[PDB]
């Protein structure tokens, strides 16, 4: 199997009078390049994808793929629904603008079956000969994709290579390694990244990179190289940060510290996303304070 | 207020050859009408709206709209979106073809913030002058509308008239009644249609109705006359369809129901959404037979 | 089958000194009588059941048989226990101390399965010869009494009359009344009195009863006499007072509202309970202000 | 700080004609001695403590320190109450009989708050001079030790030197060590043994250990070695075991699993517990085949 694994971003979409900032997307990607950052994921959940237009999508996942160029980063481009014959579409139009992989969360809303979250992901798999990685994250969702789906998937469809795990169940990333430890296993929650490193996991699609790429990086490198002692530092230095960054809906915090970090013009979101309360405001900038961000 | 309530029907969708059954959507919405229903519900949830395209958006509210036009029945459009520019889009949509109101879900997987729903749903209510009814389902969404943000948005928006709850939260239902006594809740959950409408709600929003819609009617109109104790005993004959059409995903279960009452001519979804299981079909088959299925 | 329904209040047990202040335990069951209870529960989980040994356990009983004698009032007393053997020996040692009834408590801590809740409390049935009411309340015992447990319990002992439910899930007192309508549901939720009582509940076992028993009382006998509109008046009205006096783990802010009415002398409890944090405790004293406190 | 770590055992009460089988007790010690594990866990969760006399209690605490005399293996044994007078008195109780510890479960079904659960622990640490584990088991118990409470009791008294957490939320144990790295965090949940282990947890009070103790103690004994690689394989072999172990409430599967073994005389527990049903039996017996169960 084809795979992209290693330290990898959720980037956010910086706007700019409600529009995409696409200057400081490219140079926010460049960021990410230059601390250690493995892969970049565009308009994924942290990329506030819901409310992106079809051509906004597009131009993202393309300044996402000229940026690394001629670099060995790849770009998991976001193309997900909860039709599985659009989520078909937009598989095959990100690898038509040269996506390396898609990142295909699991059918929201309408709350699929095990059987129909299978023939979902086995109709996108046959879409596209790229690698496929599989987002598990039941809390927004309202659906979950059970370790026999993933299993069934991972065995049956050749270019699924693993899943990207956002549910707080160290119990279920040990079912799924136990039972396919050729599966690679993506932390999708920053503060349990070190626990699914050291149990097998093979990568990070962080939030916390966002604001902290090198450490993210670190962190990732030294677990893969088996360094534990190193990754669980890192991890446990980064505890307060990645808590913080979720006292509101990602990517409200994340794009609060982003903000407050001077990394991005403008704090705008797209409804219903909004800017956050002025205590979370106040309490995500005096975390900031503890913890090193790079510039530019 | 501009309101509409009574006894409501989330019409399924039926497909035939993968293409909406257009005859037998109108077919169904006279059935409905002439078993006391008081409004239908186009493009819901149990409707497959997330894998129905605009212009078959635009198809079934439309026969819907005309198949009611002249009788009481009115037509409660779904149009609801996670992205609120999307949302004002369709609510405008809705109303330009003679929909009487839309029925708007909460944000699904982007999970707003109390302060991002509120923005949601002001701008959509700012968006129509046509009766706005909230949509709660936070295990579909991931997301909840507060009773303050509810009450708010009644208060604050003209044509916000209630709410539709389908959180299996009785506690939710007196505190969103004892608070805005003067606001319509509306049952999104079959099995407990009789204890939200006893507590003062003013109508049902049902999967069951499509089945036996006679049935649902006369529940929510012996509780709307105060007649407890036959509204009651509705709810009591009717729990174990109303459960057992939840086996699987709504509109699994009930689609699964009409194809075996003869209702529909195939058992066909859009995926992810797929046929059920081979025992939740006996299941449902077997629950079925102790119930009396109005014909056309 | 023998039954004790209606109002009735699961008492406090109030403490002075580190003792059992039997003369005010005396004068709360007083103005219990005073103020319309149908029955009252000694050593409930609100009587702090846990922290009282077996002659407190005994003395609570007897003054409350003693002081309900030549009234209407009955005696419910809690006798139950995680174990089998212990929870035999309560119920008849609580016969034996002149209790009209026992209401029995889901084993706690030790998750019993539905086999195991049968074989629990059919020993529980057998070993007395009073009504038997079961207690389910998972949040706090960990396990669940299922409908079917408790329908087979109801049938196959005479002294298995119904159950106390404390879990909100409107969609269980459906369950259970449908399938087995002559069983007494009863309500261990005051928030949810009276949607409770509309689905043929036909008793409450009140917090807020010890704090305003004539409420919980008028609304209670409101309901069995069918007039629904008084009665979920009270409900609506109670709401704010039902949903404070569970800001910490009650019986803490029951004991904090009697105490700040003065209708017990001190704030006692026995550890691990204690008296709750300030701004609950001010926030307590907030909404008992506008409701009418009786006093003795 | 005196502490208890490593791999432990939180032991099985086999009864016999309803009394507890003392010699068999001691045999099953001594045949956890002698397959490396480094403490035993008499009367605990897995001990069926709830439905254990004082007079058993006492015996049974007895059998475990006299049996592991003049050996490595110390002795935590349970001493927990609901009622903080309770387990005052129980663990003056266990250091009068020799036990090296003892393990004090959070109070169940009372539900304290987080400033009683602190004095709670903080009356049980000054009774005694011997390490106090705390344990919180949500699930059961029906409250939750905060990362905050259990840091303070920590830092606060003396003798309490860590926790054992059955929770299934590694979240709180990257918090817990995160912000307290000298405290002894332990494993209270088999399946996930090595991944909080990884994280500096410093051992197992295990279930399956009763069964396969050579392989807990390995697998804690290559983990405390930082031999991850090992470990981990270890716990992907145990988690079939490990999950199948729970299908029914414990310690109901894992007597059942020490029955079938030859382990143990009679499939006896006192109520409420009881035998399995006949699937579960069924699947304990086939999980069971691809593990080698040591004897005497
Ligand atoms: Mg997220
Ligand atoms: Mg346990």
């Amino acid at each position: 199997k084809n795979i992209i694994i290693g330290a990898m971003t959720a980037l956010i979409t910086p706007f700019k009078n409600g529009k995409v900032d696409e200057q400081s997307y490219a140079r926010l990607i460049k960021r990410q390049i230059e601390n250690g950052i493995d892969a970049v994921v565009p308009v994924g959940t942290t990329g506030e994808s819901a409310t992106l237009t079809h051509e906004e999508h597009r131009t993202c996942i393309e300044i996402a793929v000229e940026t690394c160029k001629g670099t060995k980063v790849k770009v998991l481009a976001g193309a997900g629904s909860n039709a599985t014959h659009e989520a078909v579409g937009l598989a095959k139009f990100a690898k038509e603008h040269g996506a390396d992989g898609i990142l295909s969360v699991a059918p929201y809303y309408n709350k699929p079956t095990q059987q129909g979250l299978y023939e979902h992901y086995k109709a996108i798999a046959q879409s596209v000969d790229i690698p496929v990685l599989l987002y598990n994250v039941p809390g927004r969702t309202g659906c979950e994709i059970s370790t026999d789906t993933i299993i069934k998937l991972f065995r049956d469809c050749e270019n699924i290579y693993g899943v990207k795990e956002a549910s707080g169940n160290i119990d279920k990333c040990v079912d799924l390694l136990a039972h396919e430890p050729r599966m690679m296993l993506i932390s999708g929650e920053d503060a349990i990244n070190y626990p699914i490193l050291s149990n097998g996991g093979k990568g990070v699609i962080s939030v916390t990179s966002n604001l902290l790429p090198d450490m993210i990086s670190a962190l990732t490198h030294f677990a893969l190289d088996e360094n534990y002692k190193e990754a669980k530092k890192i991890n446990d230095e980064l505890y307060n940060i990645n808590k913080i960054l979720f006292c509101e809906s990602n990517p409200i915090p994340i794009k609060t510290a982003m903000y407050l970090a001077g990394l991005i013009e403008s704090l705008e979101f797209r409804l219903p996303l909004c800017s956050p309360s002025k205590e979370n405001f106040a309490k995500i900038e005096e975390v900031m304070k503890k913890y090193k961000i790079k510039g530019f």
